[PDB]
């Protein structure tokens, strides 16, 4: 007897339409999602690697809603996967997330209803019995964004409005080698799990990536912004700690366990985002150029994969920054 | 000053005591008792010449009111092989008590120190030369110093917990032969080497709950209630860690374990740095079985950090319910 | 057109001569860094390692400022050195923190001007196209500390001194190994970069070591303090998370990000500083002795180098720590 929403989707690093301050009282907001397994290209020498996801993307798309909202999930695994699979919402009470009331094998369907009790960002993730790890880092994972009613704060009293949201989600990867030191390609997911599981006990990568892939967040897929700009930097990983940081830039108002009832950090140079949790960052640029956005452990960023490019339009501050003498002789 | 004799308990559980002090400051009187022995940590029957407090991975936790004295008999017998101290980071001087406390087999010494800092605190073995070694054989616990007013929410208000348990998370560095099998040694001195060159990998074997892989699951998993207030200690003397409950959350957490900051709120995942103890405070609201994991998955499930909760009581529909259960 | 001052820099543990409240308005303070890439020895074993650093120290001297001030920045790289080289300061807006605008071949000499309009402490590091943790984990990383212009405070409005400021830069070395175990030399700089780089791709460094060296604040070299003095400890990683501990100590106030105009934690026995970070921890020393102050991954500590020592004179306070009975 709640007025009802429908959700349409879109992949990251965009995110869907929807109000900072809420229209109304509470709505039931209906979303669906596909599961996929598939073939991806995770960096510029080929290696790919048998992939599951939520809704064809990694990492899965971001879904919104405000607090006290119910979410109304039907979740779908067609018949052309060759595994069992399920949800798990950080932002839910009971049933280990959804978990255990999702099991899905293939050509299943199941609908899940849970109140929005908590605002914040939250992970979403699989976690089928006896082979979690594996569905999660092979990314099968997403974040949900839980706005508080009347929007967000500073902590300090004072409501505060972004302009523009990006869904950054970063996947660790554990892509097996042979001898020689190049990745092996495998006909099934099935086949790639022995190996897969001896790389993961080493608890180091083999790739760290934004969006799916080395690069996929740069060149015409770089995050476009304006000087004066409010931007939000939604920020997840199911499974590895990470240290983002925006070089050139700050965070002004920064949320690094991700719940909006806590007061955020300001000024932050690099925040922390420990595996198993989202994080957001408020920032309004002030200088135009390109900008990066990295994991600032930097063999992480620059040799594994962790990094994004901000193109920003506008006019350069001589006050905040000026080349007194260039680079010469 | 008055004076009181403590009963430790086994982890996870925690000797009586009060949220709130009742009289002024006491001097409380503690008894360790040192242990070298094998224990099994998996169901490969792996084995690991471990190095206890009371014979427990981890040790005992410890209770006490902020202002009173710790005065701890640490005893190491004759039976053990090797030299033995303690280092309380609840405590101020003397490498936290390390210096005053250097026990060689057949040695017993006292230390008193004035808990003059709210929180909860690790406790650890720190023999110089040998400190890592010791840690990562199992040889730490943790204290928890209480405000002498009970716990707050940092607005004020006091909050009451029913019951409080104790998790000790433990990475473990045991060395393979060529083949890819765990060795056994017959003496804890033969194992130093091999284990040496396992811990410069920074690559732990195991990483566990309790002493063992499965220590809180079945029998032995952590009983709860709708409507139960639980607090939840969590120490890690060598190694970060990030506790989720699976299901829940933290309504109330102190991730750094200092009681006088006010704590986080609506946690899903919060964060213990290697050498340091921290409390979450959840009320459940829902029954079944959780799962209360380090979120490193691979850290949870491969290599063994992953406890169990029973909780019952009746299901709450508002809450979550399925609409439409599994099928074609 | 404000007033100008010039700064004389010197060698990490110290920092320059500074005011924690500004002494009138805005400034333009001067700076020069000169490059010197050179071998230098990180362990008691004589391992090599061809550095790169600012002025010749591992980490790079401690600049210090007050927030609205303006940096002017020399950069100097003589025609003796190599390689490209350039500087990413954390602290300002703008051109990868001036990365950018800083691009200095062998025989070359910039300057850059940005306004320090946060307070905190932050990271600075060379950061060239295509080769930025080479040259950042090969030592070329230093801090900047930008005071608030009314000096430091507690969370609730009061104002706090320190006597005395220490600056320590925590660097991870990632060098060759051939088979047997041996640490490898090379001929040049340019011949290490292949080997390096395969190390690197592992996430396993070889060493982890304060001031650029095994021991290198142990010994002569210990931190000086007294009972009663009040001290500041900069921290900053450039590439790797780390989690200070004070052995015996604490700290009185945190703030583990680095950033002033936050409230800091308080009674902190651990505190956790992120790769790419600045941290400072205030505290008031109540107890005579040697301190260990420890990255608390005792192995990174006491296996891989990550471990300092503080000698603080004065009188032992026996009610805060006695020993009732000694060792026997
Ligand atoms: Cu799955
Ligand atoms: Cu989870
Ligand atoms: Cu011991
Ligand atoms: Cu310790
Ligand atoms: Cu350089
Ligand atoms: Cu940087």
């Amino acid at each position: 007897s709640l007025p009802r929403v429908k959700v349409d989707l879109v992949k990251p690093p965009f995110v869907h339409a929807h109000t900072q301050k809420a229209e109304g009282g509470p709505k039931v907001v209906e979303f669906t999602l596909t599961i996929e397994e598939k073939k991806i290209v995770i960096d510029e020498q080929g290696t790919e690697l048998h992939a599951m996801t939520f809704n064809g993307s990694v990492p899965g798309p971001l879904m919104v809603v405000h607090q006290d909202d119910y979410v109304e999930l039907t979740l779908i695994n067609p018949d052309t996967n060759t595994l069992q699979h399920n949800i798990d919402f950080h932002s839910a009470t009971g049933a280990l997330g959804g978990g255990a009331l999702t099991v899905v094998n293939p050509g299943d369907t199941t609908v899940l209803r849970f109140k929005a009790s908590k605002a914040g960002v939250f992970v979403y993730h699989c976690a089928p019995p006896g082979m979690v790890p594996w569905h999660v880092t092979s990314g099968m994972n997403g974040a949900i964004m839980v706005l508080p009613r009347e929007g967000l704060t500073d902590g300090k009293g004072n409501s505060i409005t972004y302009d523009k949201v990006y869904y950054v989600g970063e996947q660790d990867f554990y892509v097996p080698r042979d001898a020689n030191g190049k990745f092996k390609k495998y006909e099934s997911v099935g086949e790639a799990y022995a190996d897969t599981l001896e790389v993961m006990r080493t608890l180091t990568p083999s790739h760290i990536v934004f969006n799916g892939a080395v690069g996929a967040l740069t060149g015409d897929s770089a995050l476009k912004a304006a000087v004066g700009e409010k931007v939000l930097i939604v920020h997840s990983q199911a499974n590895r700690d990470t240290r983002p940081h925006l070089i050139g830039g700050h965070g002004d108002y920064v949320w690094a366990t991700g719940k909006f009832r806590n007061a955020p950090d300001v000024d932050q140079e690099t925040w922390f985002i420990p595996g198993g949790t989202a994080g957001a960052a408020f920032y309004t640029f002030e200088q135009p150029g390109i900008y990066a956005y990295v994991n600032h452990n930097l063999i992480e960023a620059f040799e594994l994969g962790a990094a994004a490019h901000f193109a920003v339009t506008g006019d350069w501050n001589d006050d905040l920054m000026t080349s007194v003498r260039a680079p010469s002789g």
